[PDB]
Parts: C-alpha cells; structure tokens; sequence
RNA sequence: UUUUUUUU
C-alpha cells in the first residue's frame, strides 16, 4: 500500500480497487487516492510514501514526488525538523517510510517513521562524508560506450570512444548547433549506458527543450527521466535543476555513480542569467556579470570521488547561433569541464553521422582511461585525420569501422 | 607541544595520548592540561591585523581564514616587532581563560623564521628599490624525460628570472595548467632554495588534489565552488605573506592560476563606481589585481617575488581580453599556448614568435642569447604547428639545450 | 548615461 505506487496504476483500476473496499461513488483521480488511502488507514493497516527531501527555510522539509519534478506537490509528504536532525538529512535524499492522512486542521501526509534513507539503512546516513569534503580526482574507471553488437547505431557510440572516452566523474560537453545530433548523441549515449554500464545511477535532465523529447527520452532510456520543456518558465528551470543535482549528490555520498545526461546545459545558463540579478555589468553577448557562477557550480558538481562513487555530467551546448551569448556560455563551460564532443553541422547537412568534429572533440587526462596500446592507437589516429577536412575525416572512419564490428579488431585490422 | 602539530595527528593519537593524560575539544583539553603542568605550549600561523589593532593566527588548512583554532595576538606585540598582515609566527600559546573564545600568544619565538628582536628594524616591501630580474632561474632539467620538452622550450622561448612577472595566456583547454605544473616541478628541481607558492583560484577542483600531491611547496586553493569574496581573501593573504618573506631577503615564487579569474573575482567585490568599461569591466576593479600582479618584483636589496600566472583569452568576453591586455601592460614575460597547436596534440602548444620575456640579455649569457636569437629567426618564417613540431623534433635529438647549441653551428 | 546592443 504505497502512494506513489497508486499515482502511477491507471485510474481504472484504482476505481475498481477502491469499490472493492466499498466507498462512495468514484470525483478527480487525486481524490480516488485520497479516499482509498483513508480506508486502508481505518482498518490499521499500515500506510507507506517516499519522494526526494527538500528543507525550507523555517527547518521542516517535504518529500516532493518525480511526477511534479521534484517541485512542490499537493502528496508531499511533511517531514519534520526533528527527523532531519535525527538522521542528518539534507536536500536531496531519498526518503522512504510509513506515513499518515492529515489531521484536522492539517494540509499534508506526515512522515512517522523512516525505513530507507537513499537505498540504504536510515543509521548509516547519520555518519557519513558530505559531497563538499569529497576528495575530487580526476576520471580514473573507464565507462566504455561500444556495444560491440556490430549495430549500425553503435558507430557513434564507437566512434565516441575513440574520440573523447568518458569515465567516471567526467565533466563533458556535446557542443553543436542546433540540428548537429547533439540530442539523438546524448539518447545513444543513454542506450550505451544502461546495457554496458547497469551499476551506475542514470539520470536524464531536460531542460527548455523539445517536448516531444521528453517522451521518446523516458520511453527508450533505462533510468529517470527529470524534464522542464520551453513551455515552462526560467524559474522552474532553474529549481527543477537544483533538485536534481542536489539528489545526485546525497548518492554520491552513499558511494554511488551517478550519471547525468543534461540537455540543454546552455538553456540551464540562460535561464540561471534571466533569474539572477542585475549586477550593473553584463559580459559580451547580454550574459550578466555574475550569471555564470551558479551554472559553473551545477556543470562543475560532476567530479570523481576517490572515497567512493562519482558524478558525471554529459551536457549538450549551443555553438554558432548567431549570438555570441551561447559563444561566451560555451567557452565558461569549456574552461570548467574536460571533455568535448563537438558536432559539425557542415557534416550533418551531408547527412553523414555521426557528424563528428573529430579534430576539436577530445578528452583532459584521457591515459587514466585508457590502456597504453589503446591511447598509442588513438594517438597515431588522430595524426592521419587531422589533415583531413571535417566531412573527409568521418567519411573515411566510419567506413573503416563499419569493415569490423569492434574497435578492437579495428585495431588489430589497421596494423 | 604545538597546537598545529596536534591538529594533524589522528584521532586515534588522541584518545591513547588522552588516556595517558570532538577533535577541537580534545586538543583543547590536552592543551589545557599541558599548561597546569607547567610545561609550554607552542603554536603557530600567518598573521592577520584587524582594523581595531590585534590580529589572529590563520591556518593553511583554512586556507587562512578565520578559524576556530586560530591564535590572538596582542597588540602590544605587534607594535614591539612591527609585525604586519602575512608575517608567520611561532611562539608559546596559552589556552583561552574565562570570557575567551580563543588561544592567545604569550611570546613570539620565530617571525618569519627569524628571530624577533631582529625582523623589528628591516626595509619595508614599498621602500625596496626594485629592478629588472637579473638571475636565471633555469627550467631544463636535463633528465631526458618528455616532460623536460616543455622546459626546454620555455627557457628558449621566454626565460624567466627572480622576480620575473610573466603570464601563461592562453585559450581554454590550450594547457596553461599543465604548463604551470611543469613549472612547479622544475622549481623545485633546480631551485629548492626558492620559497614555492602555488596559488588556485576558481578552478577545477580535481587540479587542486593532483597539485598537492605532486608539488613540494605550499598549495592554497579556492576552487570555483567558492565565492568571489572567499577568492580575494585567499589572495589577499598569500599576497601579503610573499611580501613579508621578501622584506627577510628571499625568493619567492608564486604560480597563480588563474589570474582572469582572480580579476572576475575581483570585479564582483569592487564597489560601484558609474563607470564599466569595456566587457563588463568596472573602471576600479583591475585596481586591486593590478597591484597583486605588479607585486612581483626583483629587489636590490636581496630576495624577490616571482609571479607567473595563467591568464585567458579567446573566451568570447571582451572583458577577459581588457584583463589580458592590462596584464600585459603590467608583467614582462609572456608565453601564448595555441589551440590550434594543442588541437592537433601537439605540446608543448608554445607560440614562439609571440612568447618572450623582457631584458632577456639580463638572464642569459652573450653567447646564449646569439644562439636563441639565431634560433628565433629561423622559427619566425614558420606557422604556429611548423614551428612547433620543428623545434620539438630537433630537441628530442638531445637531451640538454646545450648539446642541441653544438648540432646548430 | 556606463556595461549589454551598436560590434567586427
Ligand atoms: N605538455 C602536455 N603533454 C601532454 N598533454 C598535454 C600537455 N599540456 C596539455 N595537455 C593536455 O591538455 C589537457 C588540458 O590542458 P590544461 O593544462 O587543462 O589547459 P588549460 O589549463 O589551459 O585549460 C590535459 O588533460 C592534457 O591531456
Ligand atoms: F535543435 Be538542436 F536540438 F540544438
Ligand atoms: F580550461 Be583551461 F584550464 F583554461
Ligand atoms: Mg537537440
Ligand atoms: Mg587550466
């Protein structure tokens, strides 16, 4: 008898669930909850809820639900400040327990008693290491991409490899103009990570994009799917964003490796710059002088813990839209992360994909994720695409790699 | 018994130690029970003055900021040694009495590691006659390594000299940090007499760890996930300690990175003034960076302070190009890392024709100088990616810049 | 008014 279970069962079936317990006639779908909740609270039997903990300001906090991402839901559950203290509770956490209907003169479901604080036994969450004291290093397990079923779709993720490798706690970028294949790039990579890498935490953050992204995104990945499309303000943005990095942190602290698929972190800078406030100096391009700090502190949560876990951040940008603003975002984001894809659009016009700039695309410290005959391989790679033109270069690698199923027998293809 | 000695011990140290006899309790109980005994109790920190007229003991290890460990200290002992902001004092501390909140200073034993009575009458930072640096500090290590290309090319490039202040420009991703970490490490290679500084201002936090562990000096940072105000606090400390060395006759070497960032930081403090320039700029704010950048200096005297921070450019921001350029105008040495170069992995990423170092004959010997003069008009006709591969190809031959001034005749 | 836009 879960809360959440009942949000997500059709109203079907919870109509008929609810007049097999007997009640009045089935009012709103919140209300069927609502009612049946009651009912199975006047027999004694026990109630459960959970949801990610957000601490206002006054020292109580509330479970907010992924149906609202994470913002402020009419089934949040109370959490009072006595239990935040008990348990060390921050923002973010994962909190499931046994909770009760609202009392007279009460809006909420309250929270009794804690059973799981992020997966995990409420006790071991009071003594922990918080994310701010992480020891941060640089990527060191290698999160390798290639399938290797010799699928048609693998060459990106194939070619990625070869190009910019991604570890854990990486800090990358894939940097495009509109239409490159940035979005599709950043869905393969989430097919990659869910077959290849299940132990990892995936998270997909959307934010001021395509609508119709959000549902091909949550019906193909296998993770969390967190969105705010353009038809949401800058301000829910910007909160919706702060949850979700906040949550990725609290697991971080449980040891955990989380993965988060940002699209897009330009649109997540312009609205940090429509919310902040005006500091009477802006940066070439309408950027506010101090509008890039809160952006560089989100994309640059993303590290590798040497005590356990890490955060990675695999965020799409805008380059060449005519407005240097997405110019200077870029470039701040650059000099923060350390690694970059970068998508051609003079490739993809061509249709020709992945429509990669292989030149430009590269990884910071990419021999601690990669064996030495594999970065002498890479190495000796780039030296004969580099001449190459942008559209020459993958022409010449996809089909080359298309001749094998594996970059290793490519490899051994191409001594 | 020191009180930092005592903060860096474990845990564990103290409750065996403790039966013998939280972690600021523990230390603060066993300290207390040391002075009862009659024996000392002994201490230790970097001086700041607050503007009533006492001061306090920061730590390194917060960043020296204000501490809960952090030890008072009198006026009247400041003004009996002329102590001031950034001095490093060691002495006998005594644990707080009733209506104290923190250790007090009893007697200062070291300034500056010097003794007191004789750091009270010394030439003040402002009253050195400063000049063009005039020393050498070489790079080149000579082991054959491939990291010693990097050095190599620097010292063929853009000599730099004690109290040199010169800049590591270059766009992001170009390897200005690298190349400062290449610095560090030939520093304290060939120069272990140096006092090593290295400063990290709003950068990754997984470079300050690397840095750490791999640099035999001091490391202070204040990676981006701090504020502005923190940024200049910071710098404003290891500033002001570098110069109190430097009025004791001795070489520091401070290894900023970065400095554009240092300046943004910088511009978010500085009050408003009606007047921004150009890039988001206030008029005032380069003031303060101007002044820690032109810090650096070769003094007469004796000692110096060397500065060679990492600037950016090409970032899209006008604002960083008025940092670049006012830097420019400030320091005398400059080595631009190229992207384009970087970008087909070629490093060191070194654009020659635009590196150099002022009053280079200063730092090299006539015969030296001929041949990094020869040298530089054969790499002039060159392209950024030409001359490099050309110049790295010709040192790999050799493992000692000398060696390759034989095969040149 | 400055910065942003003009503007490269
Ligand atoms: N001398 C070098 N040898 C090999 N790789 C280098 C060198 N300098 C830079 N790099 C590459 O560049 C990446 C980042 O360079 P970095 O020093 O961070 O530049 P910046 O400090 O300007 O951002 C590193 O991960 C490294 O792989
Ligand atoms: F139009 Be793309 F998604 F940048
Ligand atoms: F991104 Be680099 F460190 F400027
Ligand atoms: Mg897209
Ligand atoms: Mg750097």
């Amino acid at each position: 008898m879960n809360l959440t279970e009942l949000k997500n069962t059709p109203v079907s079936e919870l109509i008929t669930l609810g007049e097999n317990m007997g009640l009045e006639n089935l009012m709103r779908k919140q209300d069927i909850i609502f009612a049946i909740l009651k009912q199975h609270a006047k027999s004694g039997e026990d109630i459960f809820g959970d949801g990610v903990l957000e601490i206002l300001q006054d020292g109580f906090g509330f479970l907010r639900s992924a149906d609202s991402s994470y913002l402020a839901g009419p089934d949040d559950i109370y959490v009072s400040p006595s239990q935040i203290r008990r348990f060390n509770l921050r923002t973010g956490d994962t909190i499931s327990g046994k909770i009760r209907p609202p009392k007279e003169g009460e809006r909420y479901f309250a929270l009794l008693k804690v059973n799981e604080v992020n997966f995990d036994k409420p006790e071991n969450a009071r003594n922990k290491i918080l994310f701010e004291n992480l020891t941060p290093l640089h990527a060191n397990s290698r999160l390798r991409m290639e399938r290797g079923n010799g699928s048609t779709e693998d060459l990106t993720a194939r070619v990625l490899d070869l190009a910019s490798p991604i570890g854990r706690g990486q800090r990358g970028l894939i940097v495009a103009p509109p239409k490159a294949g940035k979005t599709m790039l950043l869905q393969n990579i989430a097919q990659s990570i869910a077959y290849n890498h299940p132990d990892c935490v995936l998270m997909v953050l959307l934010i001021d994009e395509r609508p119709e992204e959000v549902t091909e995104m949550q019906r193909l990945v296998k993770g969390e799917v967190v969105a705010s499309t353009f038809d949401e303000p800058a301000s829910r943005h910007v909160q919706v964003a702060e949850m979700v990095i906040e949550k990725a942190k609290r697991l971080v602290e449980h040891k955990k490796d989380v993965i988060i698929l940002l699209d897009s972190i330009t649109r997540l800078a312009r609205a940090y710059n429509t919310v902040v406030p005006a500091s009477g100096k802006v940066l070439t391009g309408g950027v506010d002088a101090n509008a890039l700090h809160r952006p560089k502190r989100f994309f640059g949560a993303a590290r590798n813990v040497e005590e356990g876990g890490s955060l990675t951040i695999i965020a799409t940008a805008l380059i060449d839209t005519g407005s240097k603003m997405d110019e200077v975002i870029y470039e701040e984001f650059k000099g923060t992360g350390n690694m970059e894809l970068h998508l051609s659009r003079k490739i993809a016009e061509k249709r020709v994909f992945p429509a990669i700039d292989y030149n430009r695309s590269g990884t910071r410290k990419e021999e601690l994720l990669t064996t030495q005959e594999e970065l002498q391989k890479m190495w000796i790679l780039r030296k004969i695409i580099h001449p190459m033109g942008e559209i020459d270069a993958m022409e010449f690698l996809i089909n080359k790699l298309a001749m094998t199923k594996t970059n290793d027998d490519f490899f051994e293809m191409m001594k």
